[PDB]
C-alpha cells in the first residue's frame, strides 16, 4: 500500500492533534479489511486516485455515518495526503486538506 | 432514545394493525445495534430530525430490500412519530401519516 | 431460485471463458446470503424481474466494488440468462449478452 518513504510519514502521523499515540501498519490493515466488508476494493487504497475514489463513494454516508465509518473515511484521508506528499501532523489536518481541495 | 413519557406510548402501539402484540424496549435496542451493522449513527434515533436522516438515507434500498431493512425502516417510522407526538394506533398508521407528510 | 431444467443448464456454465470449473448450487446459496448481507430481499432471486432489478441495485458500486461484490453482480448475471432462457456458454457472454440487450432501447 505505501512505499518505504510514505511508511515513514505515516507513523509519524498523530491519530488525535497533539496525542501521543501515531498511526502503524495495523492501521492500514485495518482499513484494508474495513473495505471488504463495505464490498469496496481494498486495492485502492495504493494510490492517490484511489483513495479518492474511496473517499468519494465514502463521502454521501459521512453525515449519517457510525463511528466506524467516519473512522474509516478519516484513515483514508490520511492516507490520501500520504500519497499526495501533503505535510500533516495529524488526523485533523488531512481532513482540513481534504476539504480545501474539494472546495477548489 | 426515549423519555418516559414516550416509552410509555411507544409500548401502546401494536407491530400490526388490530393486533396484540405491541412494541418493547427491545425494538429499539434491536434497531440500535442493526444501525451501527450498517455503519449508521444510532445516536440518531435520540430526535425526530436524527430519525427523518436515517429514513431518507435508508428509502433507496426499500424497493429491493430484504425483511430486516424493511423491519428497520418500520420501527423507526413509528420512532420519528412518537418523537414528533404524532399518535399512531400500530406501524401501518406511522407509516401512512410519514408518506402523507413527504407528499407535503 | 431455480427450476429441474434450470438447474441442469446452470451446471454447464463456466465459470471462466474456456474454462473447466462450471457453477454450482453453493453458487446459489452463496449470492442468496450474499444479498441478505447487502439487504437485499433474496426471493428476488427467483425471477427474472426480480434478478434485473438487483443488477441495477449493485451496478453502481461495481466500479469501486471488491472482488466479492464482482463476483455476486457476475452470478447474478448468469442467472438472469437462465431465467430469460438466453444460451450462455460462461459468465462473460453472459455479461455480453445482458449489454446488448439493454443497448436494444
Amino acid at each position: 500500500v505505501l512505499s518505504g518513504g510514505e511508511l515513514d510519514k505515516w507513523e509519524k502521523i498523530r491519530l488525535r492533534p497533539g496525542g501521543k499515540k501515531q498511526y502503524k501498519l495495523k492501521h492500514i490493515v485495518w482499513a484494508s479489511r474495513e473495505l471488504e466488508r463495505f464490498a469496496v476494493n481494498p486495492g485502492l487504497l495504493e494510490t492517490s486516485e484511489g483513495c479518492r475514489q474511496i473517499l468519494g463513494r465514502l463521502q454521501p454516508s459521512l453525515q449519517t455515518g457510525s463511528e466506524e465509518l467516519r473512522s474509516l473515511y478519516n484513515t483514508i484521508a490520511v492516507l490520501y495526503c500520504v500519497h499526495q506528499r501533503i505535510d500533516v501532523k495529524d488526523t485533523k489536518e488531512a481532513l482540513d486538506k481534504i476539504e480545501e481541495e474539494q472546495n477548489k
